[PDB]
């Protein structure tokens, strides 16, 4: 499939809530929140409303990278956008489509792979709300951008994946042939870079290319740091056949301090080539 | 307005000189120096030929980076570029814009987001003398690059943003509608990510896409070595509006450490909505 | 001149074995194996076997970037593909051109800058084999890609460049007009900063702008990470005439520690001027 046009206006509740395991999250649902955030995605001209309603202790915030949002809308102690305890807040997002200025330059669209997190938690930038697990990826599609099977989220935070513990995963799975869009944020501290095996992609808006003349380069392995957010999507198997695919940070410490995962791509048999 | 073609020569005179204590700026007349240095703004074509004067009581120099330079011109004990305290030299920068070599093999142009620092002082890779804050925005401009209202430039220097102390800025103030131009430098030992609040600019050359098939990823976010360069421009509150709209480094350590300051977009009538 | 079609099948032999200190390499030939080990080349579609033969006491593999390679060719502990000491073993390697897919959607090909390096010693991640010099360059080329005259391999690994001792260079040796090629890979721990004095290039596939529509930045300057892999191609001394051009990592800690050498560009006399 492809992407249509935006425009519609989205209605969404968000809760800020602690988790069972005393980490904290965002959720559609009360009690439903996971770590990512739900995944957002809108299209390119596309409105969302979202009422958050913070269930914490402490002030809490949303604050997003990339799409269009009004100074009250910031998610920051700063620009009075955050949410004291047990209050809620509507914040309003907006996207917009490429198009010329009236000058006749080129105004460039929302469209892209970006994220939300909190603003507020434990220090003025968030520090304290990052760390808890307070952020989701948010996808924006451009009018005909190519659309997956599955969207998979992996977030370096700082030496943890997801916040998942050591040598967790996540483990994502796949069958041959299947479009596989992954989303990659960073947050905390460090810089990592992202590896994946058996699969590569071009570095550029969607990770894919247009046709033969662009000249992006086409990479298995891209150096990140926090906040920065790319995707791209693959074939599954392409080229490669089914298996066990590791994707990994490649900084050799962290890589054998367990950031690992398995991507692990079926035969249409929903079989596997026997792995450990 | 628009870049126009380049070739016209320029002559400028640079003097290094000492500021406060542990500072030490490049600027276009004794005593008026700065941090960071002056701005030098080139169209593809241009030669530049800087007077330097070394005020200071330590060997210093000029280096440049993605301008073409003989060797002469090094900057680097090396090549012997240097300049001796209380002395003068004379750099030269040449320029070219984009053309078919014999071969017919497309070579490059000048233009970009490109910087000057002093490789000598302190060490043979001038880390004293980066640290003190010699160093300075280059912007050559190919024909037909759109020019801006303003341009700002915003070094990351180690921990500190253009050698300022943490929380103190600089801030950054325009007006809706501006077409604000930001350089943006990084030196010393440490990785960042510079992010901006509210706006956004293309990976690329000019930081703009050059149309509909540019396929640029469009960021608000980029990761940042020593040295790295680059800039854009963005219509000073398109699409969001007035207010005061953070830039920082979005090391999460670094951002509480102080790395922090205020892109200011005023309404038309001098309006931030209160904060 | 260019890279023709691929689609011919290779047959090459690796040995991997100790060198002089506690240091371990790849080779082309049995008993004089290089760090880093021998670049491998071909253009898009070449299917490439190699066998492996493990002179290690310990188990030690084999494992690419970016080329197609099925499972049992990934050189991993957990897929089974590591090579037994005293064993040998052939890895495929496969690599495709740039197509319309079933979809109509674009499939990309192999072309660019990649490398190999060890996934076993130490740790299942290969932590040791590659501290311990097992890693090297490959080549994949688009049918078109203009090839250079020389092609020299400079990697980063933690805090030393192709694993020798600081300041040691290596250097590298051009002739002015030479179509020079730079493969730079990174390995370890860290990040470094490429810089390049007197030359620039593009940042995308090949390094060259593709035409004067090329939106790519142009720069001498790029932050890297373990794994990364880019190359690119200078004309030596273009505009900037012969000399002794620095490379080196502008991370002002690692320049002042030793990631420094030199690019010697001789005129066509022989003649370089001093340094
Ligand atoms: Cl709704
Ligand atoms: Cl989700
Ligand atoms: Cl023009
Ligand atoms: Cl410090
Ligand atoms: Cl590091
Ligand atoms: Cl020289
Ligand atoms: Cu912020
Ligand atoms: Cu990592
Ligand atoms: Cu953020
Ligand atoms: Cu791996
Ligand atoms: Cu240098
Ligand atoms: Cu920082
Ligand atoms: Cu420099
Ligand atoms: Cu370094
Ligand atoms: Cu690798």
């Amino acid at each position: 499939r492809t992407a249509p046009a935006g425009g519609e206006v989205r209605h969404l509740k968000l809760y800020i809530e602690k988790l069972a395991d005393g980490q904290l999250g965002y959720g559609f649902e009360k009690g439903r929140a996971t770590i990512p955030g739900p995944l957002i995605e809108l299209n390119e001209g596309d409105t969302a409303h979202i009422e958050v309603e913070n269930t914490l202790d402490v002030p809490a915030s949303l604050h997003v990278h990339g799409l269009d949002y009004e100074i009250t809308s910031d998610g920051t102690k700063l620009n009075r956008s955050d949410v004291e305890p047990g209050g809620t807040r509507t914040y309003t997002w907006r996207t917009h489509a490429p198009g010329r200025r009236a000058d006749g330059t080129w105004r460039a669209g929302s469209a892209g792979y970006w994220h939300y997190h909190d603003h507020v938690v434990g220090t003025e930038h968030g520090t304290g709300g990052i760390r808890k697990g307070l952020y989701g990826p948010v996808v924006v599609r451009r009018k005909g951008d190519v659309l997956p099977d599955a969207t998979h989220t992996i977030v370096f935070n700082d030496m943890l994946i997801n916040n998942q513990p050591a040598h967790s995963g996540p483990n994502f799975e796949a069958t041959v042939g299947d479009r596989v869009e992954f989303v990659m944020i960073t947050h905390g501290e460090y810089y990592h870079t992202f590896h994946m095996h058996g699969h590569r992609w071009a570095d550029n808006r969607t990770g894919l290319l247009t046709g033969p003349d662009d000249p992006s380069q086409v990479i298995d392995n891209k150096i990140v740091g926090p906040a920065d957010s790319f995707g791209f999507q693959v074939i599954a198997g392409e080229g490669v056949g089914a298996g066990a695919w590791m994707y990994h940070c490649h900084v050799q410490s962290h890589s054998d301090m367990g950031m690992v995962g398995l991507f692990l791509v079926k035969k249409k048999d929903g079989t596997i080539p026997g792995h450990e």
